[PDB]
């Protein structure tokens, strides 16, 4: 009765908002009204096949408006929504349906028809959900649309504890993080201060939904303001141009390579997109959309400017709350607060490295099925990010990596990711690994794989002497290696076994 | 452990803002950690003496900075301050003090010392609170300044619920209404968004803080946002003046006579006041104040387009929500829904008067030791206002005025303020009053006084046909008079009983 939900925010915008459009995905036009009673007719369908409170909804396809749809839908049950990974090969599929062990499935044939079904066939006798095709013709009987159009217009009516989860993000072992209405509407709250968004947003959603970021900046704040979400399926620079136009976008996901990609098509064309208010490489579009003067632009944080994780709700520190920054991540939004925290659990003194800790309000509520872990990363009520990091004098943080990664040299634990931090400082350094390789009599030694920028010289020992006046003296590599750049994964990480392999490493912990 | 406090507000900004000014009162200088120390010190002493959870503190004071730090260490605790009204006459004082039944008093001895020793002489054997004099001799053992400083530096870090009461207000028979952590936040949070409030922020607390608006407007954000509160006791164009020069201030809670003083009093001094961005009667300050272009000004709101109430946590729907509104309030924040219902609970249609519900994070707890009222105001899981509105076409909402004058004419409900509202819309009407007259029949008729503008002529026929087209026929006023202006109390708020007494009104429900 006191708390908001994000029913509440469709059935507010149907009376608010009776003619804006809320959801565009290419044919489909739907108003804040239109989705409402598609909601309802979905949560009328999901409750008579037995969905309720704290049930389970897995979505395997690419964006699409349904993901909207069912999110809201299961929210007013009080039930939740995975929005897995469209990608996921088979062995990673069945493990996140029996992880997950949804009560609904709802599924994608285009691109990935092949994949499902040899995940269905490997789950033999346990595949017991119910599964709806989202993009078949619109009779289909296991389709979505069929089942939808099955259910009443009645809203269901019921009252969700706002803190129960609605969405589900997996994260890299795979662990599903539960995100509460609260979380995801204090998350939203946030940004719409951040990006300045209002009713009149448009955004284009042209990142991936299965990561928090694209629910972040913009998809949630956009539909809490009771703006309208585009929804693009795949990211074709030649469509994502028409639509920008097409729809009048204000704001969309867009990396550096795909506006390049974008800026090249439109060059002397006179198609207009000066609307966009580009967020992320303004300059690079050459002043084809306008820079962005919202807060989240000009501090910095969206240029990375900050620090956050799903289990935050996102990128929830950052540059653009409370003024400047002496650590690259800035500082806490609103309903959150923040600790650094040492191996004892107790508060590190300014300058000292330790394990990003948070409580309030865009805390996700645990991972799905993980008791353990979430006893471990909950203990003394704070949340433990496993990410590393440390205060400076200003009030302001600086993350530095994570901690998963650990060096044992003798009796002391090291956090290569404190030690590639300080070598990165070097105005020469383009980037640094820090790996442990075996000592006989002490476990491990330190070393540093140091990526210089071409037009700079230093040596092994410069970079050594250069860490001397800010870490611990243990913490310093015993070698350096210079390489040309680090090696990579195909997904583009960074390659730490190949690391190990090349120059020797191994003796960890 | 996901749930944001008022607590929790003040340690993260001890870390993030080190060095910045949160408090000036006077003399008075305090930033972010010292602050905190303070309310640290005065919460182990609170707990001492026996205030914990569910606790009350009662403030019998002007405004001072020791009403932020006694609602943040109460709220430490679980406990709630009340901010009386200073003002209040020995009967009303007593009322008050028996029906919030406080464990502790804080008072002023400044301006009220006589009111407050009749008050308490008054309640006799009854009069078991502590009392502490605010505004002592520091070292007067029954003073607050020695009451804090007895006690220590550790923070209590109690596990405090966010929805229980941190701050009552009385409202006018008076109630309390109970808001909580998560009513003051979320209110604060849609008041940094309409205002765009930040950390540069330095507020002049010139508003009564018995009353929800300078809470709103802006003490609460400007806090939340870590940004510099400076508090006055009274509001004297001069002293005003000097603190919004002296302390750089943003912003202010400042009435339009106390703007002309102002600017008289300037005029011509070449004392710099551009800093200042006014909201409220912004053509007033003649270029002295740079007029605000946040969209609390800009959409009108700030004008009084919008409608609130204390158990609203204030302005709770605006013209800054949405867009343009063809009602005169706009609509509902984030996290409010709002709904019109007719007497038996079911939504109005489009054009229908009836009585403003609502829920969500803004809707308060409830009043103070009122079980039954309680009950009955939030009968079918909506608080019910006790003011009148409608829904228009376009999805926006208009207030017309209160249900709690009503009557009745034969079978047929009247709600005097529709019929003003409609009264009120006719270009030669400056303001209109409606009353019952006795009917020995069926027991009332409708009869409106109206004020014209001065410029304009219509007669008792053309008002009387006016109200034909929108509102019902036995809505309509059986005869009219005109007068000069309407007669008011001392509190300039409408005299419905001289208007009773004048105009032979009688034969109510």
């Amino acid at each position: 009765a006191q708390h908001t939900t994000i029913g509440d925010v469709l059935r507010e915008h149907r009376r608010s908002h009776p003619g804006r459009t809320a959801l565009v995905d290419g044919p489909v036009r739907l108003t804040w009204p239109e989705l409402d009673d598609r909601v309802n007719r979905l949560a009328g369908s999901l409750a008579a096949s037995g969905i309720g409170r704290g049930d389970r909804i897995m979505w395997l396809g690419q964006n699409s408006f349904r993901v909207y749809e069912l999110i809201a839908a299961a929210g007013k049950l009080g039930a939740m929504v995975c929005v897995g990974y469209w990608r996921w090969a088979p062995p990673e599929m069945e493990f996140a349906l029996r992880d997950f062990d949804p009560h609904l499935v709802v599924w994608q044939h285009q691109e990935i028809h092949e994949t499902v079904a040899r995940t269905r066939e490997a789950l033999g006798s346990d595949d017991t959900a119910r599964w709806l095709r989202h993009d078949s013709a619109p009779q289909d009987p296991d389709g979505y649309e069929a089942f939808l159009a099955a259910g009443g217009l009645a809203d269901p009516d019921l009252d969700i504890d706002p803190d129960s989860p609605v969405l589900v993000l997996y994260t890299a072992r795979q662990c599903g993080s539960l995100l509460s209405h609260t979380n995801l509407i204090a998350m939203a709250t946030a940004a719409a201060w951040l990006g300045d968004i209002d009713h009149t947003t448009a955004f284009l959603n042209s990142g991936p939904m299965f990561h928090i970021g694209n629910h972040q900046f913009w998809g949630m704040p956009t539909l809490l303001m009771a703006g309208k979400n585009v929804i693009v399926r795949r990211v074709v620079a030649e469509e994502v141009r028409d639509l920008l136009v097409a729809e009048e976008c204000t704001h969309a996901f867009l990396m550096p390579p795909t506006v390049a990609e974008i800026v090249r098509l439109n060059r002397d064309t006179g198609h207009d997109l000066s609307r966009l208010r580009a967020t992320v490489a303004p300059h690079l579009w050459e002043g084809m959309a306008t820079t962005d003067t919202s807060r989240f632009t000009r501090s910095g944080a969206a240029a990375g400017r900050g620090y956050g994780q799903t289990e935050l709700s996102g990128f929830a520190v950052t540059a653009a709350y409370g003024g400047p920054a002496a650590g690259n991540a800035g500082r806490p939004g609103p309903g959150l607060t923040v600790r650094v925290l040492d191996t004892a659990g107790r508060e590190c003194a300014v300058g000292e490295a330790g394990e990003i800790c948070a409580r309030g309000t865009v805390v996700h509520r645990g991972y799905w099925n993980r008791d353990e872990v979430n006893a471990h990363r909950f203990r003394s009520g704070w949340w433990h990010t496993t990410d590393l990091g440390r205060r400076e004098p200003d009030g302001s943080l600086t993350f530095l990596g994570t901690t998963t990664r650990m060096l044992k040299s003798a009796a002391e634990n090291i956090f290569p990711a404190e030690v590639e931090n300080c070598i990165e400082q070097h105005p020469a350094v383009r980037e640094a690994a820090v790996i442990g390789v075996p000592n006989t009599r002490w476990a491990q030694d330190v070393k540093a794989v140091v990526v210089l920028e071409p037009d700079a010289g230093v040596s092994e020992q410069e970079i050594i002497d250069h860490c001397r006046p800010r870490i611990a003296s243990y913490k310093k590599p015993k070698s350096v290696a210079f390489a040309a750049a680090l090696p990579r994964t195909v997904s583009g990480a960074r390659d730490y076994d190949a690391l190990d392999k090349e120059y020797g490493g191994g003796g960890y912990p």
